[PDB]
RNA sequence: AAAAAAAAAAAAAAAAAAAAAAAAAAAAAAAAAAAAAAAAAAAAAAAAAAAAAAAAAAAAAAAAAAA
């Protein structure tokens, strides 16, 4: 989501949700909530994948000198491989 | 006229040198002189002389997530 102050002040721009191909073990949905919310015909999302596309956004918003603000996020930058700078 | 075979098997044979009382020399200070198997027989590995071994390297983590 947007974090700068504006008219679209923490309005997202990402809400995707995995195009996972093999079993998922678990849920989460103590820890996560989904739906799961990982199906193609019932997306009820814009069910994305990170092959080139978001993976790319994330690596250029980092490239382009946009901090990441959030909770936790230096094991969530481990689990998604991504070395996010200090 | 003491005048002997002139060398197998790589045969085989020489030495390449001394107490010197020559003249009026006492009784081991040597540094130790020191042989026995063979009835189926003697039998260290680790790496081998402590002539001076202080020998607990602190700890504390109230706990995660990730709605
Ligand atoms: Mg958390």
């Amino acid at each position: 989501i947007r974090g700068e102050e504006g008219e679209l002040y923490g309005v997202p721009f990402v809400d995707d949700y995995v195009v996972n191909t093999n079993h998922i073990e678990d849920y989460l949905t103590r820890y996560s909530g989904i739906l799961p919310g990982d199906l193609d015909p019932e997306k009820s999302t814009k069910r994305l994948v990170r092959r080139n596309v978001v993976y790319r956004k994330v690596w250029l918003l980092m490239q382009l000198g946009c901090v990441f603000v959030g909770h936790g996020l230096n094991n969530d930058f481990k689990h998604i491989n991504i070395n996010v700078p200090r």
